[PDB]
């Protein structure tokens, strides 16, 4: 056996740098939901591993011109990593080039507003211009709007793609900061899981409104045909059935909430 | 190519017999969410099919003594059917003998009460005896309680397994009828999807209370190693991404609701 290389991404509260990480070594430098999940998966599958942060800090997309895959998906496709354990959305285009376990978390696209903003739904956003709105610049949320045939979402994409200045952000933290510093003039579309986490963090000035726009899940990914695929899938099902996944979400989202 | 044999189960609103089914033929005898889903999957995967109702009317369990699998799972394992398209829960023990697509629907175990019953949670049920409660006699809901290590659910299973008369029912319709005819002295534990459907059907005397006890999903199943597996999985992802699955749930659950 050989040490398994795990690729993941810095995204709270899935993977975060510990306070004195600069003086720590190996897997000890990180903490979070996916760090805990990686330890459980490795134990039940019988392997040793090394956590690494994706080089380009992206989730995974295919360049239309070069046909090259970037992000965590790219690291698996080109053999730079053996497995990805992160909040990676299961999608058709990705399933065609890598394998995914059954979902370890369920979620959907949602709306985040600065408290007091006069918006209650996607419909509301699409019918006005005073309040700007956008999504992560690369990922499944942006693709959802780009390819949607649904009236409201199609109208939203038409606005977002031409809006100036750009309404797209580089990271989740950037989107949250923009909502907080825009005095209610910017609303952010992001996955419900991240929205729910931020709502319980100081300065407690944001909130999730309306229902989710869709339904999907995050899965553990492996290179197509990997010998680890089968065991990892069974491990995810085992951990969910014994209540470990629910325990971990409570641990990183609510047990330590800062807003009451 | 050969006609694909689909096994499914009579469970509203997934698969139901049309009014004059006795005078109809083939796939035309049935209607419902899974009937519509089967047509879409077959079209996108390029195959012709024949719908059949599982012989023993069960979902799928393995006899501890004979080691024989029954229900829809059994039909796939022994080669009596080529694919199962029904509200079949993705579980570890089943994943070990058959293949599942990514989920086409997300759900969780829930509580159904006759309106007015003084119960608001699983905790409430576990701390009293006046109001009896049970689950489907065979399936993932019963297994959840049987194998749970969680205090409240463990206390609930201890009560249910010895309760007299039996608190377990043969079908969902039987459980609903018992709730309706017991004057509030029987509460039923069932999947949220079925609970949500019944709440919108006359005589509009039931309701779902509390949150779900767990989180899981339904998947399309095929015999392990089947050549249909890959295409069926991609088709489920395609249908979810284009909004067809959400449209179908609204069509069979809410568009025709009977309770306002
Ligand atoms: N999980 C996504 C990435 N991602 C993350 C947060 C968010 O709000 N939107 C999004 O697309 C993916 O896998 O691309
Ligand atoms: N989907 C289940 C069957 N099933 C259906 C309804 C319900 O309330 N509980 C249950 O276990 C399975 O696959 O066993
Ligand atoms: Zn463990
Ligand atoms: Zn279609």
């Amino acid at each position: 056996n050989k040490t398994v290389v795990v690729t993941t991404i810095l995204e709270s509260p899935y993977v975060m740098m510990k306070k004195n990480h600069e003086m720590l070594e190996g897997n000890e430098r990180y903490e979070g939901y996916c760090v805990d999940l990686a330890a459980e998966i490795a134990k039940h599958c019988g392997f040793k591993y090394k956590l690494t942060i994706v080089g380009d800090g992206k989730y995974g997309a295919r360049d239309a011109d070069t046909k090259i895959w970037n992000g965590m998906v790219g690291e698996l496709v080109y053999g730079k990593a053996d497995i990805a354990i992160a909040p990676l959305t299961i999608t058709l285009v990705r399933e065609e080039v890598i394998d995914f376990s059954k979902p370890f978390m369920s979620l959907g696209i949602s709306i985040m507003i600065k408290k007091g903003t006069p918006i209650e739904s996607a419909e509301d956003l699409s019918k006005q211009t005073e309040i700007a709105y956008g999504t992560l610049d690369s990922g499944s949320t942006k693709e959802f709007f780009r390819r949607s045939k649904i009236a409201v979402f199609d109208k939203m994409w038409t606005y977002m793609r031409s809006a100036e200045p750009s309404v797209f952000v580089r990271t989740t933290a950037e989107g949250v900061a923009r909502v907080r510093k825009s005095k209610g003039k910017y609303a952010y579309l992001l996955e419900s899981t991240m929205n729910e986490y931020i709502e319980q963090r100081k300065p407690c000035d944001t909130m999730k409104v309306g229902g989710n726009l869709d339904s999907k899940g995050y899965g553990i990914a492996t290179p197509k045909g990997s010998s680890l695929g089968n065991a990892v899938n069974l491990a995810v099902l085992k951990l969910n059935e014994q209540g470990l996944l629910d325990k971990l979400k409570n641990k990183w989202w609510y047990d330590k909430g800062e807003c009451g």
